[PDB]
């Protein structure tokens, strides 16, 4: 109620910073797209705006933007890596502009990402000050910082207008919330592959790509009610986005405060985003997200997240057999540690949110 509302007030974005940040991002992104379009291998590149800024659930400051530099790849053939469900080798069906990145029959993610990064790096010294952050192992992101303030994650994304892979067949369980009609329309849209490599023991399988549905996530968050007029008038202001923002802030704050021994380094905002989509599936009616019930609605979000930690299971919303909380990705000790901290917070009405 009052405490949660006070937090949300604190997390609001300034209309001014949104405006200035937008222009800075546009300038940088427009430059890089222009350069990339010169290269024969990136001719068809195009922009897709994704993540929390464009979903209107960015908190505190508009200082982190996410964009896909998408590139259509006709006639694409996938081989699932190691029954991982989310990671794939990319092949082609019988002049391919991507010829140069092939290793045997296979398009190398690492080869193609490296050139992508190169060109952008090579272009970053040309009206604003932009610096490129260190490459994170196995990440799809090329991360820039503008004016020592605004981070922009750029991922290359292959775009396939084929039907989604078989691994997604039982995902996107929105039928009871957003409708069967909408699920069908959504699954007619493209899917993306980004050069995030599957973990291989201590390293990465460096030719693998991973599915991305960032475009669908954005569409859902910006058209998120059972009612088509959800959040379009003062009588239908649900608390869905408020609950996602609080879950994000809860995790951010816990990560900050536990930074001395880095217990929570393996947890990310996408974990709480995923958990939140599952709670939307469980609670499909707008009446289950009434502004008057902010407290209860947030609790529903927290207790589902707690269940996910304790069962060490958090299914990718689109790929059910991809477990974001597997031992492969996050060790048991870390999940047990966050479980305890979230329980403490829940049991004491979130002291971490006190001013
Ligand atoms: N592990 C992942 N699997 C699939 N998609 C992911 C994953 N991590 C991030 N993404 C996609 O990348 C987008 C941007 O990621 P990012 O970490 O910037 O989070 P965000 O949703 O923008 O939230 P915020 O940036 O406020 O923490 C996500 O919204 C999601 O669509
Ligand atoms: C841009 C961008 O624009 N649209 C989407 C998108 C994007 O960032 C992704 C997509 N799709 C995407 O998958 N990101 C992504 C980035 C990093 C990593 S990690 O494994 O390095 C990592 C694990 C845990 C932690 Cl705590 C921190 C890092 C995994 C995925
Ligand atoms: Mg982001
Ligand atoms: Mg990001
Ligand atoms: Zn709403």
């Amino acid at each position: 109620a009052s405490k949660l509302r006070a937090v949300l007030e604190k997390l609001k974005l300034s209309r001014d910073d949104i405006s200035t940040a937008a222009g800075m991002v546009k300038g940088v992104v427009d430059h890089l797209l222009l350069r990339l379009k010169c290269d024969s291998a990136f001719r068809g590149v195009g922009l897709l705006n994704t993540g929390s800024y464009y979903e209107h659930v960015k908190i505190s400051a508009p200082n982190e933007f996410d964009v896909m530099f998408k590139l259509e790849v006709p006639r694409i053939q996938l081989e699932e890596y190691s029954n991982t469900r989310a990671y794939y080798f990319v092949k082609f069906k019988r002049e391919n502009p991507l010829s140069q990145f092939l290793e045997g029959e296979i398009l190398s993610a690492s080869k193609m990402l490296s050139k992508f990064r190169k060109i952008i790096k090579e272009e970053i010294n040309d009206d604003t000050d932009v610096i490129m952050k260190r490459k994170r192992g196995g990440s799809p992101a090329v991360t820039l910082l503008i004016s020592e303030k605004i981070s922009v994650d750029i991922t290359l994304a292959l775009e396939s207008k084929s039907s989604w892979p078989a691994s997604t067949q039982e995902g996107l369980r929105i039928q009871n919330w957003l409708s069967a009609k909408v699920r069908k329309q959504l699954r007619l849209k493209p899917f993306y592959l980004v050069p995030k490599h599957a973990k291989e023991g201590n390293g990465f399988q460096e030719e693998t790509w991973r599915l991305s549905f960032s475009h669908i996530e954005k569409e859902i968050l910006n058209n998120h009610g059972k009612s088509k007029t959800c959040c379009e008038n003062k009588e239908e202001k649900c608390c869905r986005k408020d609950c996602l923002k609080l879950m994000k802030y809860l995790l951010e704050q816990l990560k900050e405060r536990f930074k001395d021994k880095k217990h929570l380094d393996k947890f990310s905002s996408y974990h709480v985003k995923t958990a939140f989509f599952h709670v939307c599936t469980q609670n499909p009616q707008d009446s289950q997200w009434d502004r008057k019930d902010l407290g209860l609605c947030f609790d529903n979000c927290v207790t589902y997240f707690l269940q996910c930690l304790r069962t060490e299971k958090l299914e990718n919303y689109f790929i059910p057999e991809f477990n974001l909380f597997s031992s492969n990705l996050i060790d048991k000790r870390s999940k047990e540690f966050l479980t305890k901290q979230i329980e403490y917070e829940r049991n004491n009405e979130f002291p971490v949110f006190d001013e």
